């Protein structure tokens, strides 16, 4: 259920970086609405702690949509720079010039992701999600909205 939904963040430029408003306590939604141009190779959603560059911000929750080939889905943790044992999902529903809707659900141990209404992919805590306070999107994707259900 997207009541609770809150939309803060109208068609942001990317890349775009902002904090986020609450704590990512189980129950939490990140709910991100958007396309895919014509011309992508791939984006991401970052859940950082923090919004560091130099040194990069540690990514907790990296979900890398690529489009090259048949498409998937990398997600990994990134700490100290270095990017740990990646996940990869190959049953990817991101096309190419299509809208989505990402919704991320915070359990308490794992991130459930879900695409236009269906379950995508689980991805276990590798960084406990108190210490997640940054969203990040990078790369080639139109985004339309932002917003969070605490
Ligand atoms: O793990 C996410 C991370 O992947 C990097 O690229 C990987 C690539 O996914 C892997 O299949 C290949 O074998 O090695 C590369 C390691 O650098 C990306 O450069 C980075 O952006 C992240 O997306
Ligand atoms: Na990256
Ligand atoms: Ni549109």
């Amino acid at each position: 259920s997207l009541n609770n939904l809150q939309n803060i963040i109208y068609n942001p430029v990317i890349p775009f970086v902002g904090t986020i408003p609450d704590q990512l306590d189980p129950g939490t939604l990140i709910v991100i609405r958007g396309h895919v141009p014509s011309d992508a190779d791939r984006f991401q959603v970052d859940l950082q702690n923090g919004s560091s560059m130099k040194p990069r911000a540690d990514v907790a929750f990296h979900f890398n949509p690529r489009f090259k080939r048949a498409g998937c889905i990398v997600c990994n943790t990134l700490i100290n720079e270095k990017w740990g044992r990646e996940e990869i999902t190959y049953d990817t529903p991101f096309k190419r010039e299509k809208s989505f809707e990402i919704v991320i659900m915070v359990l308490k141990d794992k991130f459930q992701v879900a695409v236009n209404g269906k379950h995508t992919l689980l991805y276990g805590h590798r960084i406990g999600p108190e210490k997640i306070d940054t969203l990040g999107i990078y790369g080639k994707v139109n985004i339309h909205s932002i917003g969070f259900s605490f």
